[PDB]
């Protein structure tokens, strides 16, 4: 195999990996590294060529492709540099020091207030409308796949993971039900798992997950989302209604992006101003 893009001995003459290994699945690793020039921190992803017996170049070419599309849109993050080797293709991306916006929906960490909930909301609004507007559906936006340039404080949404993206069976809550049924991908995915966002970051519980996945898949076809007076009783009814407009059953009736942003529950007035 002929390799595309810069040498691996180039990586090490640029590049030192650290000890901060950023993340693992069955077919990659993200590890943080420093550029020997500059000394600025970047996000190495090493995506595996082969998989499962098939050579995935091409969809890896792709998912390049797509970065560089939105490289001028500051809430999907952003691809510096690409090399290769025999095994890997190595993406330099910049780095998010945030962490995924999935550690604000956990019960231990509470610092999140409904200010900074609109802001996040409304900066995915904005990158989601990018994506969309150029016939982009991410396909996987969990808030695993939603990073934070930083916590303290509390900085700016960075969109990753577009290894599903396309134009107009991953991990089960998070799944639409137009795809449990096999209908063709629509724009209107990302606006469900828009709301299952919203709802986590505000209830601190995961809106579908059941004992089981046969739970979880009974509750989201039947869309049995949990709308108690005791898991919504600090919960907004503006932000309630974003949320039970984004999850219904029928991908046809929620609202585009475009649509969202002008939801008044993300209508703000910074005090600051005159
Ligand atoms: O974990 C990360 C990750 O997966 C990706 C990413 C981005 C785009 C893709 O298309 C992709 O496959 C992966 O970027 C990152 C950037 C960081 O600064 C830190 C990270 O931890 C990740």
């Amino acid at each position: 195999e002929n390799l595309y893009f810069q040498s691996m001995e180039n990586f090490n003459n640029f590049y030192i990996l650290t000890s901060k290994e950023l993340g693992r699945g069955k077919f990659a690793v993200v590890r943080q590294c420093i550029s020997k020039s500059t000394g600025q921190e970047y996000a190495a992803k090493f995506l595996k060529k082969r998989r499962r017996g098939q050579d995935c170049r091409a969809e890896i070419l792709h998912e390049i492709a797509v970065l560089e599309l939105a490289k001028s849109c500051p809430r999907v993050i952003n691809l510096h540099e690409v090399y290769e080797n025999t095994s890997e293709i190595i993406l330099i991306l910049e780095y998010a020091a945030g962490g995924e916006i999935f550690s604000l929906c956990l019960p231990e960490l509470e610092m999140v207030s409904e200010n900074d909930v609109i802001r996040l909301i409304k900066q995915i609004l904005e990158g989601v409308y990018y994506l969309h507007q150029n016939n982009i559906v991410h396909l996987d936006l969990k808030p695993q796949n939603i990073l934070l340039s930083s916590i303290y404080p509390l900085g700016d949404i960075k969109i990753v993971d577009f290894g599903m993206s396309r134009k107009i069976m991953g991990t089960p809550e998070y799944l639409a039900p137009e795809i449990l049924n096999y209908d063709p991908i629509t724009t209107a995915t990302d606006m469900w798992n828009i709301g299952i966002i919203a709802y986590m970051l505000l209830t601190h519980t995961s809106p579908f997950v059941g004992e089981d996945n046969q739970e979880t898949y009974l509750n989201i076809s039947q869309v049995n989302v949990d709308y108690s007076e005791e898991t919504f009783s600090s919960v907004s009814q503006l932000a309630t209604d974003f949320i039970q407009s984004l999850l219904v059953k029928n991908p046809e009736k929620r609202p585009t992006a475009e649509i969202c942003l002008s939801h008044s529950w993300l209508q703000q007035w910074d005090f600051e101003n005159l």
